[PDB]
Order: structure tokens, then sequence, then C-alpha cells
């Protein structure tokens, strides 16, 4: 089975092609993770996936999505990850982390607590920052503060510090969160970036924050560990071919700047879009990016059907298949997939105290 | 759905009728549990089951099954359980523990490391104890040492100390392991107990170790927390009706001695048997014990098919359904069962960081 073939990138070898993508848990306190995250992540690692990427982890307090978001903006925050990293490694999975800044979509309620921008008089909320003072709209009506050049310098340095901390905590894989309408994506998109300085107003200028952040992170992140990013390559906003062309050009510049793999997503930059949700709907666009930028890719959305994951790999649409919600439903999805694809000794996807008893 | 109806026993309320029975992990070191057990148990608790019973935990070092078995024979061993108990409670499950002594089946290899008695010159092995110096046979050929009266007194006190420690660690449910051919079962069975003192040679004498241990434990175990036992009620050895009659009589004496619920199993006392394995095969015998001893019961083996669990409850064969291997396969089996039975808001079997996203 293609799904169960190992994958090597730089000095890291994944035991199969199943990746667990970053999935916010909304369970941290002042950015500090706790036993929610420890058990959640260690349990997923034991389920058999080759790569486990920790949820969007804020590089700065105002870059959290919500008051429950994880952070890595101090050394104390980083040290909270150390036992979790060690547990993921003990289980034979590769520990990764997505480092992030929510930009204009920050200061929001948890998804089951309204999912909307926090009220002005709520003691939990904060001022958001972005390339331009323009609200997302809809359920995120807060107008962000326009960043100064010093703010740009500071946020870049926060990404550097976050990457340094991730490295020293023992992560073996890093993902820069340049997708989903958050800070990086919003610098790239003309919808959200109306700047007329060096950071807006041409393709090179809109790309600049992302490319400078990548290059700065590359200085502290080991060359032998995968350096990756998540990026929304289209919006489904009626400007798809032009946007895809620009995104693919940026992907080529990421590759040239040392990016090892791209997690291909949708922008979610603005609310007025028409995204054609469906099982594996991103497959063809991930394949196009892979081919035209000549870069390994992953993608997600509806790949939790084992045969569909297998088909995407065999078609060379993807190098790794990211499976999110199916792992919330069943932490041992990789074992389910091994059985469903007829892999020999499928139960040994799991550790011995489980595998021995499940051999059928 | 019957499966998702709460259950109250003494002061404890279970959120549903799904019990996770004790399942040895073989991952402890010198009896001390570790992060294997922490993550395993906390993950299961979050999966939605109403009751989680920790694996057979030895009351004394020689009462382990294997060198990987958990123990509770010192206060340091007990304190290792405290964070796990707290994690199980945080998840809304009830923490229980099975306290045990393997008797003549002790000093064995892990199941994936031979499953047989440890060789005489292996530094990990030890002398086994039992009511009589008679080997199980087959893969367990070691002849145990015949217990003295002082050994009987000592082992009873070890059960008392284990129960006291379980109480003080915060467990809310205890199960005495009087099944599966281990020490207690072997005192009851004429196959293994050939004693001619007060502890063998009539029904009352063979029952004596079990009843005295129950009564001694009852002195330290809170009256407001369920006091339970697992007991093999037949062997499938060609003596089933006589054995069932005696076992039911003993169950009546357990009830009279304060037992709140009986986990009904098979003896496994000797190897030469013909057990009719099949899905829910224990249902009718559990029902007979329940009716004839007028005592709540659980049982296991093949109840991991949701409709079958539901049928057993609706037929009043069982009060709780124990589901073991299906939870090794999928820690979130309770969520799978809720979906499969059409329970309203099935995803909310799981905590919010999962449930919100799985609402269909
Ligand atoms: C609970 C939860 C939380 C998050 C997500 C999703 C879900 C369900 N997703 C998106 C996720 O990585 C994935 O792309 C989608 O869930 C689609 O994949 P599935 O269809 O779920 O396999 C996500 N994406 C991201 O880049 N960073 C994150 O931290 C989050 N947080
Ligand atoms: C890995 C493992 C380990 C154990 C068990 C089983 C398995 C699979 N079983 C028996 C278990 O509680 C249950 O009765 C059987 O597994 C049958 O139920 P299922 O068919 O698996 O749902 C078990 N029983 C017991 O009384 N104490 C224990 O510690 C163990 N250990
Ligand atoms: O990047 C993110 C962060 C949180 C999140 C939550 C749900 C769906 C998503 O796609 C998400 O994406
Ligand atoms: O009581 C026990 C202890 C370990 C064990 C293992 C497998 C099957 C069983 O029934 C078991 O029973």
């Amino acid at each position: 089975s293609a799904l169960f073939e190992p994958y090597t990138l730089k000095d890291v070898t994944l035991r199969n092609r199943i990746a667990i993508p970053p999935m916010c848990q909304y369970m941290a306190e002042d950015g500090m993770i706790n036993d929610w995250h420890h058990v959640h992540l260690a349990g997923l690692a034991r389920g058999g996936a080759g790569l486990l990427v920790v949820e969007a982890t804020a590089v700065a307090p105002e870059g959290r999505i919500t008051p429950g978001c994880a952070g890595i903006w101090s050394d104390a925050h980083a040290q909270a990850f150390v036992p979790v990293v060690q547990a993921i490694k003990a289980a034979g999975s590769v520990p990764g982390i997505q480092i992030a800044h929510a930009g204009r979509k920050a200061s929001a309620n948890r998804p089951w607590e309204g999912d909307d921008h926090i009220a002005a008089d709520d003691t939990r909320g904060w001022e958001t920052i972005a390339p331009s003072a323009i609200a997302f709209g809809a359920h995120l009506p807060k107008v962000p503060r326009e960043m100064t050049l010093d703010d740009i310098a500071r946020v870049k340095q926060d990404f550097v510090d976050a990457a340094r901390r991730a490295r020293d905590a023992g992560f073996e894989w890093i993902e820069l969160h340049f997708a989903h309408g958050f800070l990086g994506q919003s610098f790239f998109s003309e919808h959200s970036n109306k700047r007329t300085d060096a950071y807006g107003g041409s393709f090179d200028n809109r790309s600049r924050f992302l490319l400078e952040t990548l290059a700065a992170v590359r200085e502290v992140w080991p060359e032998n560990l995968p350096l990756t990013a998540r990026f929304g390559v289209l919006e489904y906003d009626g400007r798809d071919e032009q946007t895809l062309e620009e995104s693919i050009e940026l992907a080529r510049r990421f590759k040239a700047g040392g990016l090892d793999l791209l997690s291909v997503s949708v922008g979610f930059t603005i609310p007025d879009t028409n995204i054609p949700w469906g099982p594996a709907f991103m497959g063809p666009i991930a394949e196009r990016v892979r081919r035209e930028a000549k870069l390994p890719v992953t993608s997600a959305w509806g790949f939790g059907t084992p045969q569909l994951a297998e088909a995407a790999l065999q078609a060379n649409q993807l190098d790794l298949v990211s499976v999110g919600r199916a792992h919330l439903a069943d932490p041992h999805w990789a074992y389910f997939a091994a059985k469903e694809l007829g892999v020999e000794k499928a139960s040994w996807t799991l550790p011995a105290p489980y595998a021995h008893w499940l051999e059928r």
C-alpha cells in the first residue's frame, strides 16, 4: 500500500504517509499547554500516524486565535512541550509543530462558545494586528490595527524565536502557518493588504513578509529537519486562475528559499467565497502545485476514507495525506486504514500492548 | 438507548452502561506504572465510557502475572496512580481498579514474549504460591509452593492494604480478582485446591479464602463506593451444572457480605476445557447468576458490537456491558456505539474539542 510506505525528507523518516495535520484544541491557558494536550497528542502518536503536527501555536500573545490557543512566545511556554515531544517520539511518530499568528482573525471565541470576535468589554479580548486596517467581516467584524514597520520586524523576530524554541524543545518538523486568512495569508492577499510601502502593492511586496519570515526562520531551524509551510493557494472568490498562478510563483520562491514541503490549502481570507467542499476536493490543486513548483506537498479535507488517501498517493497528487477529523473520531485511524487496505500484520500499526490482541 | 442510560450504585453514578474491563498492559517496571498507563487510561476515559477499571494490579510482587504487571504493594506504587485517577475523573469517567494475585499462573512471560512460565535461570522469575502444589500444566508447568496458614493471613492482609491504597489514591470502584485461574479462583476450584485444612475439602472451606478476603477488604473500603469482584462461575470442564450451582451459592454469600456487583467470567483454572467462544456467549450465564443470586452483574467477550451490547441490557442479562478489545482498537468506541445506535448528539459522548467538529 502506498499509504504505508515510509517517507524521508532531509534527515527525518516517517514510518508511513499518514500525517495528522495541526488541529487547535482550545484547551491552553495563557498559551500554556497542559495534560489535555499531552494525552491527546501522545494518544494520536500511538495510533500509528507517521507525522503528528501540533496545532497552531502562537508566536505572540495577540497572535492566538482564541483565549484557549497554545503559545510558544516564552521559554516557559516551550518547556511545556518537552514531555509531549518526548512522548510522541517514544511512540515512533515524528513530532512537528505549526507556528502561527492569527492576524485579523485573532481575539475570537472558541468555536463552541460563539466562534466570533470577542466583545469589546470582555476581559479576555485584545487588539488585533494586520497589514491593513480592514475587517474580515461577518462574525469577525473587528477592525485590526495597521502594522508599523517595527511591528513587522517584531513579528518576524517572534517567528524566529518560536522556531528556535521549537527546535530546542525537540521538534523534528516545523510548519509556518501562512494559510487560512491569518497574518501571513493576509499579507499575500490583495483583499486584505492595501499597503503602499515595501510590504504591499506588487506581487514582490505582498510576498515579502512571507519570504522574509521564511528566511529568518531558516537561520535558526536546522538544515537537516524539514522546514515546511501551510499556504492557501486560492480563495474560490472568482479570481482563482490569477490567484493560483501567483501562489504557484510564491511556492517556487519558497522552494528556492529552502522550503522542503508545502501544505496546500485554501485562503479563507474573506467570507464572500464559494468553496466546493467535497471528499479530497483539494487533490487536483495540490497536484498542480506539486507539478508546477516541483515541491512535495500534502493537503487535507475528506481524506479519512482509506481508499481515497491511497488513490491520492498513487496518482502522485500528494506525498503525505493529512487526516484530521477522522483522528478526533478514532485516535487509531491509522490502524483502521491498515485493516481497510489489507496491509499485512495491520494490528502492528499499533504498539504491542494493543497489537498482540488485535491480530486477526 | 439502554446502553446510554446512567447507572447508580452506592454513591457512584456512571454516565452510561459501557464499562472498560481490566486489561493488562504489561508495561510496568517493578510494579510501577508510567506514562504508558497514564496516556492509555486518560485517553480511554475521554472516549466516553462510564466506568474504566484499571488492569489487574498485584497486591504483592509474587502475585504479578508477569514482570510487566502493575502493582500496588507499597505506598509508592499507590501514589503513581494518583495523577491517572485524577485524569480519569477530569474526563467524567469513574475510575476503578482490579486488585489481584496471580497464584500459580504468576511468573510468566508477557503474551508477545512467549506467554509461558519464565525459565528457572531467568533473573526475572520467582516462586509461585497456590493452595496446593499442583501445576496448571501446558505452557504453565511450574509447580507452585503450597501456602501456609501464615501465607494465607499475609495475602489477605496484602488485599486489605491494596484496597486501602486504592481508596486513598482516589479510586471510586474496586474489583477483587477472583477469576481466571489466579489465586482466588484456585482456592475455589477442586481442580487446584486439594487442601485438607480449613481452606479446602468442602464448599465452605474452598469458599473461605474468598469470603474472608472480601470481609477483610470491606473493613477498609468505603461503604459508599462499589465493592465488586470478578469470578469464574464455570470452567467448561464437563462439570458445569454442579460448578454453576456452587458458584451461584458463593455469589449469594458475596452479596450477603456486601458485594455490590459481580463481574461474571469463566474459571480458566485448568487447560483441558472446551469453552464455546462466540459473540456475547456469556450472556445467558450472566443472566442466570443475576437472577438466582439477585445481584447486579457485568460480563464480557464479544460485546463490542453496539447492537449486541444494547440487546444484552434490554434483556436484563447484564447491568453494565464490558467492552475490552474494541477499546484497544478504538479508544473512542463509546462514540462509535452512540452513532451506531442513533443516540441524539452522539458526538457529545466525547469532550468539546472533539465533539464540536464531529457533530453531523
Ligand atoms: C478541530 C480542528 C482544529 C483545526 C483544524 C481543523 C479542525 C477539525 N484545522 C484544519 C485541519 O488541519 C484540516 O485541514 C481540516 O480539518 C480538513 O481535514 P479533515 O477533513 O478533517 O481530515 C487547522 N488547520 C491549521 O492549519 N491549523 C490548525 O491549528 C487548525 N485547527
Ligand atoms: C489485553 C488484555 C488484557 C487483559 C484482558 C484481556 C485483554 C484483551 N482480560 C480480559 C478482558 O477483561 C475481557 O474479559 C476480554 O478481553 C473479553 O472482552 P472483549 O471481547 O475483549 O470485549 C483481563 N481480565 C481481567 O480480569 N484482568 C485483566 O487485567 C485482564 N487483562
Ligand atoms: O488554521 C486553522 C485554525 C483553526 C481551525 C478550525 C477549524 C477549521 C480550520 O480550517 C481551522 O484552521
Ligand atoms: O485476568 C486476566 C489477565 C490477563 C489476561 C490476558 C488475556 C486474556 C485474559 O482473560 C486475561 O485475563
